């Protein structure tokens, strides 16, 4: 099956537990998959105007580990559920991807994790301001602007809004669409 495929994909890019004891500050990102009308999306938060890290980007949802966190895994849950209300029993993480390395002493672990389809996201106004989806294989065509740095421009067939995606964020999109959606019969 389509979800089935993309699991074993996945699967076959996990680094574990590797890097996780290493003495960084430490944040989890949480990349959720989505199936929709036949094809699988990822979920984005735009973040609040009020935030004192980058207010209003694009980001996945995710967040500084903190004491009561098992592992690197539960920070990226325990951050989505306070962000957009997604719960445990409504996510399967599937894999950890490579590391993201910042400002020399900060290390992201990236997390994949498949979504319930009777999730229905319920942004915290305190730091979320938005929620979309975006179709993955928007990800291999992506209508690209030079800013020279790189930046997508995505809008949403739905209402015509258009969104900026850019940065680690748009990177580690167009990680999984590679990973997922190479070398496929139609
Ligand atoms: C690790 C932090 C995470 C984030 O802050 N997620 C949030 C917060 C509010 O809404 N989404 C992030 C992910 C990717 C790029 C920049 C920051």
């Amino acid at each position: 099956s389509m979800l089935d495929d993309a699991k074993a994909r996945l699967r076959k890019y996990d680094i574990g537990g590797k890097y996780s004891h290493l003495p960084y500050n430490k944040y989890s990102v949480l990349l959720p998959l989505v199936a929709k009308e036949g094809k699988l999306h990822l979920l984005f938060t735009v973040r609040s105007e009020k935030l004192r890290r980058a207010p209003g980007e694009v980001c996945f949802p995710g967040g500084k580990r903190d004491p009561t966190d098992m592992d690197d895994a539960a920070t990226a849950l325990r951050e989505a559920q306070e962000e957009v209300g997604l719960r445990p029993h409504q996510v399967e993480v599937v894999c950890c991807l490579v590391p993201c390395l910042i400002d020399t002493d900060t290390l992201i672990t990236p997390f994949v994790g498949l979504i319930d389809h009777n999730f229905q996201a319920q942004p915290n106004p305190a730091e979320v301001k938005d929620v979309f989806l975006v179709p993955l294989a928007y990800f291999l065509h992506p209508q690209v602007h030079d800013q020279i740095n790189h930046i997508f421009e995505y809008t949403n067939p739905e209402d015509g809004v258009t969104y900026q995606i850019k940065g680690m964020t748009a990177n580690l999109a167009v990680l999984v669409a590679f990973i997922i959606l190479e070398k496929k019969p139609t």
